[PDB]
């Protein structure tokens, strides 16, 4: 798999998005439905939407 890392902090605004900190890592569950991706946090174990421009693939 390709994991992703947060480039910036983000505070959730809705019921279905995740709050996360810069440096948090994610496994992406779905990214075929636009620029908001369904992601799974490796810190919290939660799954929810994140803005895809806030993450980068881990080398």
């Amino acid at each position: 798999v390709t994991l992703f890392v947060a480039l910036y902090d983000y505070e959730a605004r809705t019921e279905d998005d995740l709050s996360f900190h810069k440096g948090e890592k994610f496994q992406i569950v779905n990214n075929t439905e636009g620029d908001w991706w369904l992601a799974h946090s490796l810190t919290t174990g939660e799954t929810g939407y994140i803005p895809s421009n806030y993450v980068a693939p881990v080398d």
